[PDB]
C-alpha cells in the first residue's frame, strides 16, 4: 500500500503512472530526492488533485511561494501533498484511500515543475 517515487535534478518523476489498490486503506507515497542542487534550486514535492483541478492548485501554489512549498495553505483542491524537498532529502505522506473515488480522473504532479506529472488510478 505504498510507493516510493524519485525526483531528480534532470526534473523527471521515476514514474508516470500509480496504481492504488482500492484493498488498501491508507496509501503512502515516500518522496526522496537523488542530486545535488539544493531545495532553492531544484525543489520538488508531489501533489496529488483530480485532473481538472491541477492547473488551479499549480497557479495559485505557485503564489504561495516557496516557503509554503509552493501550495496554497490548506486547499481542498489538494487530496494529498508531500513537503517541499531538495536533494539529498526525503518526506512521505499517507492519505485515505476512501479520498479517491473509483473511475475518476487523478494527477499527480510537482507544482514548480507540473510537467513532472502522472496520472493516479485506484
Ligand atoms: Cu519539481
Amino acid at each position: 500500500c505504498s510507493v516510493d517515487i524519485q525526483g531528480n535534478d534532470q526534473m523527471q518523476f521515476n514514474t508516470n503512472a500509480i496504481t492504488v489498490d482500492k484493498s488498501c486503506k491508507q496509501f503512502t507515497v515516500n518522496l526522496s530526492h537523488p542530486g545535488n542542487l539544493p531545495k532553492n534550486v531544484m525543489g520538488h514535492n508531489w501533489v496529488l488533485s483530480t485532473a481538472a483541478d491541477m492547473q488551479g492548485v499549480v497557479t495559485d501554489g505557485m503564489a504561495s511561494g516557496l516557503d509554503k512549498d509552493y501550495l496554497k495553505p490548506d486547499d481542498s483542491r489538494v487530496i494529498a501533498h508531500t513537503k517541499l524537498i531538495g536533494s539529498g532529502e526525503k518526506d512521505s505522506v499517507t492519505f485515505d484511500v476512501s479520498k479517491l473515488k473509483e473511475g475518476e480522473q487523478y494527477m499527480f504532479f510537482c507544482t514548480p515543475h507540473p510537467f513532472m506529472k502522472g496520472t493516479l488510478t485506484l
